[PDB]
């Protein structure tokens, strides 16, 4: 009764298009006359080791890059480089272009990811950005150049872009500014992803959505400190809870009468003891990839 | 591995606010008809034993207000089939994507695109349950909203959401008005046969768990289907049947693990549980992906 829902996405659905360069195709993210993708695809098998961009951006020409919206070609008139991601310039300004804006997110905020391939959309499904600054994701070969997007009114904040899949199977990309999220650089090279962390004030939220659609047995009458709960935190591996944390679950707090710190408490049972045998929101492990915004806008319908 | 829905734009410039008297709701608006829920006509007075037929006949034209976006649609005529209403109007909606109307089976998933005063809100995918309700996520005037699929560039509308019931489970029609399930459309007492767990799509995700690299849970045993049905069923699982069996061939030929070794993997689950590790990211074992939803996920 309570889903992990992406916003609707025939905005950027209009703004994806197919990118080649020699033998590799990707996605591309066309805005007004320009067309957005990561860098790397300039890059052959044997540049992948240890490119050197400039370099090889120098050595390619307009030409060198076929772009396809749907099956119109777009004729490329320009091309430059800002930080990790390539622009494109084309002749033609998209008529699907919407109100946009480029966002850099924080770890712990979610957003939608359209899968794309071939410069086609083939599904959407919510994220959250990880405190290493990965993202869980689902991609196939083909999926670089895909976006993450939230939606505000009618206006799209971009926020992602996708570039590559670390050995863990876990994903990492930058921002439509070309901006890496984590640790993490364009080369095929040895890569890892720091330890990650459970998104607390997520978790939270969501125990408080339990509790708005029903579910109220982990509750209990004993609160706790913001110090003594932060020791459980670290031994478990979960973010530290912070008082903006607080606070922005104080609209959850007055909603069902059940304070943060008491809440706490019923986080600190679970993650001592377990769940003894039960499931919340049909859930059998503890959720971090709500925010406390989502669990408003699920519960009010925005 | 993810529950991933179908991008929603195609059905997004289909959606329109319908309103009658009092009550608001979201319509299709596909060439120049609008399909929404019948009863959007009834009153206060007519929820629990309301004669359509009779109500519908006092109506005009001009009663029902229609909105797309900012602009409002004139309606021409107006007629019902099964428990949707038809709306003609005199405009052609020019989004209208290549589509068809399909009634789906249990077992099946769908995408699901919630709306309110005809505006979009969010995208999510389900399943029909083997009861015939569905586990959604609405609010109050989310009726109207609908499910779909896509293929190639069609949409094939399967689900139009109607009620809620008293376990917070969904119930609604397909786009010819039939209900899924022994439901009506009347707010008297209505009772959501007991659940089970769809076998089938369970013993696809441990495949789709297979290809991505797990096999902690496989183990060198085999089973008989009947013996695998007979215990399956203290679980409250669906029975597996031949037709399921063969469906599985696909993904069997590519892991190489036969369709009833794989039933005894599921045999142990079911009597071990997890024991603290995961699948696919959960801890409990999902049934709302179908061999078919593997295979595109995976490949
Ligand atoms: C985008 O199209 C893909 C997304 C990959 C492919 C399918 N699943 C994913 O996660 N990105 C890549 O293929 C990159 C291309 C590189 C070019 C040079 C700069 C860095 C990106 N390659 C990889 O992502 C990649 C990961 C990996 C892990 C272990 C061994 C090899 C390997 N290659
Ligand atoms: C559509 O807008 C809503 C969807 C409901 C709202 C809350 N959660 C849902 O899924 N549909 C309704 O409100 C219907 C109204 C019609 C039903 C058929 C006969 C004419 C009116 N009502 C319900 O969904 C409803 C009422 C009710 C009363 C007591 C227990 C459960 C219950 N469900």
């Amino acid at each position: 009764g309570f889903r992990k829902m992406a916003f609707p996405s025939g905005k950027v659905e209009g703004c994806m298009v197919q990118v080649t360069c020699g033998t590799t195709t990707l996605n591309g993210l066309w805005l007004d006359d320009v067309v957005y993708c990561p860098r790397h695809v300039i890059c052959t098998s044997e540049d992948m080791l240890n490119p050197n961009y400039e370099d090889l951006l120098i050595r390619k020409s307009n030409h060198n890059f076929l772009v396809q919206a749907g099956n119109v070609q777009l004729r490329v008139i320009g091309h430059s480089m800002q930080n990790c991601v390539l622009k494109l310039r084309v002749d033609t300004a998209n008529p699907k272009t919407p109100k946009y804006k480029f966002v850099r997110i924080q770890p712990g905020q979610t957003f939608s990811v359209l899968a794309c391939y071939n410069g086609s959309p083939s599904g959407v499904y919510q994220c959250a950005m990880r405190p290493n600054f990965t993202i869980k994701g689902s991609f196939l070969n083909g999926s670089c150049g895909s976006v993450g997007f939230n939606i505000d009114y009618d206006c799209v904040s971009f926020c992602y872009m996708h570039h590559m899949v670390l050995p863990t199977g876990v994903h990492a990309g930058t921002d439509l500014e070309g901006n890496f999220y984590g640790p993490f650089v364009d080369r095929q090279t040895a890569q890892a992803a720091g330890t990650d962390t459970t998104i607390t004030v997520n978790v939270l939220a969501w125990l408080y959505a339990a509790v708005i659609n029903g579910d109220r047995w982990f509750l209990n009458r004993f609160t706790t400190t913001l110090n003594d709960f932060n020791l459980v935190a670290m031994k478990y591996n979960y973010e530290p809870l912070t008082q903006d944390h607080v606070d922005i679950l104080g609209p959850l707090s007055a909603q069902t009468g059940i304070a943060v710190l008491d809440m706490c408490a019923s986080l600190k049972e679970l993650l001592q003891n377990g769940m003894n045998g039960r499931t919340i929101l049909g859930s059998a492990l503890l959720e971090d990839e709500f925010t406390p915004f989502d669990v408003v806008r699920q519960c009010s319908g925005v």
